């Protein structure tokens, strides 16, 4: 099935999944010299307050941190949002070395990783339904640069050992999203899609200018975690990004002048 090598990774993508060669795939680069300030976008309101963590999952791609979305507590609206949308997981994506790892790239710089917080649009009732929706999905992509270590971040990095391998998962409540999110706001926006199969075209990209940062110490427990399940034979999690694809007719727009 697909991965990240040599013989299941993203150039192979499209056999089983044509979209992978659609109009509005995602991650893309960002040419921050071309995207245009668009004053008629408005700030993003993230509102995490009562967002309820379930449960960490090793899925054998990433490892999905799971909320429960069966009511509005943890929303994302505005930006360049119509209506509402609710977070269901957040994961990440990460390179073997900090000088890769991001999917987004800005002026082609790679960044060490990259979070991507996703949430589905309530006016399709369920994420099963607004994936099939080109509004149905929006993902908050924040970049991950090495450098002081996020405190948010520790909690995860703390259970990845529990987790080591595909289908491995554990409890994790009481997770607070909002110590993952940068000072600022200001972002760059796009209509894309998922960046795993089925890479259905269904997402408003909003991507945060601003990087956190990590340390050293924290991706490098990224790195030890397997794509492989247990007893398998060791294939460490390292570089399950996608990289960049075709702008084509699109427009990628900024927040902040």
């Amino acid at each position: 099935h697909w991965g990240y090598g040599k013989h299941n990774g993203p150039e192979h993508w499209h056999k089983d999944f044509p979209i992978a060669k659609g109009e509005r795939q995602s991650p893309v680069d960002i040419d921050t010299h071309t995207a245009k300030y668009d004053p008629s976008l408005k700030p993003l309101s993230v509102s995490y307050d009562q967002a309820t963590s379930l449960r960490i999952l090793n899925n054998g791609h990433a490892f999905n941190v799971e909320f429960d979305d069966s009511q509005d507590k943890a929303v994302l609206k505005g930006g360049p949002l119509d209506g509402t949308y609710r977070l269901i997981q957040f994961h990440f994506h990460w390179g073997s070395l900090d000088g890769q790892g991001s999917e987004h790239t800005v002026d082609k710089k790679k960044y060490a990783a990259e979070l991507h917080l996703v949430h589905w649009n309530t006016k399709y009732g369920d994420f099963g339904k607004a994936v099939q929706q080109p509004d149905g999905l929006a993902v908050l992509g924040i970049f991950l640069k090495v450098g002081s270590a996020k405190p948010g971040l520790q909690k995860v990095v703390d259970v990845l050992d529990s987790i080591k391998t595909k289908g491995k998962s554990a409890d994790f409540t009481n997770f607070d999203p909002r110590g993952l999110l940068p000072e600022s706001l200001d972002y760059w926006t796009y209509p894309g899609s998922l960046t795993t199969p089925p890479l259905l075209e269904c997402v408003t990209w909003i991507v945060l200018k601003e990087p956190i940062s990590v340390s050293s110490e924290q991706v490098l427990k990224f790195r030890k975690l397997n794509f492989n399940g247990e007893g398998e034979p060791e294939e460490l999690m390292v570089d399950n990004w996608r990289p960049a694809q075709p702008l084509k007719n699109r427009q990628i727009k900024a927040s902040f002048k």
